[PDB]
C-alpha cells in the first residue's frame, strides 16, 4: 500500500490521489498490476500507465473488477492547454458517468461501440489546482474488465466532434470511486 500521490512502480507511473477521506487501500504490484481495495470510500482515482500519455497508444489491461457502489474502470488521463479530464470508460458501478450529459457521437473501437459526450466539472481539484474544465467521455456499452483500447480512435472521434485535447499528461488505467465499496486487481500494458 502506497500513499497517495505520483511515482514509478516496476517500470509503470502510478497516480493515486483520495480526497482524504480513508477507506480506500491501494497496492502496486509487480510489472503493470495494481490493486484497489476500498470500504466506504470518499472520491479516490488510481492507476498504473504513463507519464505522458500518447494520442495513439494502445492500452491493454485484464484482471477483476468488483465495485460496490459509484465506481469506474477506464483508461484515464489528463490534457493540459485545454484542461480536459477524459475517460474510456470499460465498466462501472452503479452509476454511468454520462446520465443527464449530453450525447455528442459515437465510436466503434475494440469490439464495442462507445457513446461520447462532454460534461464540466466548476472548481473541481485537477492536476494544476481548483479549476473549471471540460471532461470527454467515451462510454463503451459492453462492459468489461479485460481488454485493448486503441486510444487513437476516442481521441480522433473526439476531435472529429470539437473535443480536442491540449499537451498530455498522465494516461493510466484506473479504478475510480465516490463514497462506495470494492475490490479491483488489474493488470496493465
Ligand atoms: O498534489 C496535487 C494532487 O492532489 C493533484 O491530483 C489530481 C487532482 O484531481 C484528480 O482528479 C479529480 C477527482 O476525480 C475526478 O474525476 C474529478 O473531476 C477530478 O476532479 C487527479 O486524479 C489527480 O491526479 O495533481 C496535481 C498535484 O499538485
Amino acid at each position: 500500500t502506497i500513499q497517495p500521490g505520483t511515482g514509478y512502480n516496476n517500470g509503470y507511473f502510478y497516480s493515486y490521489w483520495n480526497d482524504g477521506h480513508g477507506g480506500v487501500t491501494y497496492t502496486n504490484g509487480p510489472g503493470g498490476q495494481f490493486s484497489v481495495n476500498w470500504s466506504n470510500s470518499g472520491e479516490f482515482v488510481g492507476g498504473k500507465g504513463w507519464q505522458p500519455g500518447t494520442k495513439n497508444k494502445v492500452i491493454n489491461f485484464s484482471g477483476s473488477y468488483n465495485p460496490n457502489g459509484n465506481s469506474y474502470l477506464s483508461v484515464y488521463g489528463w490534457s493540459r492547454n485545454p484542461l480536459i479530464e477524459y475517460y474510456i470508460v470499460e465498466n462501472f458501478g452503479t452509476y454511468n458517468p454520462s446520465t443527464g450529459a449530453t450525447k455528442l457521437g459515437e465510436v466503434t473501437s475494440d469490439g464495442s461501440v462507445y457513446d461520447i459526450y462532454r460534461t464540466q466539472r466548476v472548481n473541481q481539484p485537477s492536476i494544476i489546482g481548483t479549476a473549471t474544465f471540460y471532461q470527454y467521455w467515451s462510454v463503451r456499452r459492453n462492459h468489461r474488465s479485460s481488454g485493448s483500447v486503441n486510444t487513437a480512435n476516442h481521441f480522433n472521434a473526439w476531435a472529429q466532434q470539437g473535443l480536442t485535447l491540449g499537451t498530455m499528461d498522465y494516461q493510466i488505467v484506473a479504478v475510480q470511486g465516490y463514497f462506495s465499496s470494492g475490490s479491483a486487481s488489474i493488470t496493465v500494458s
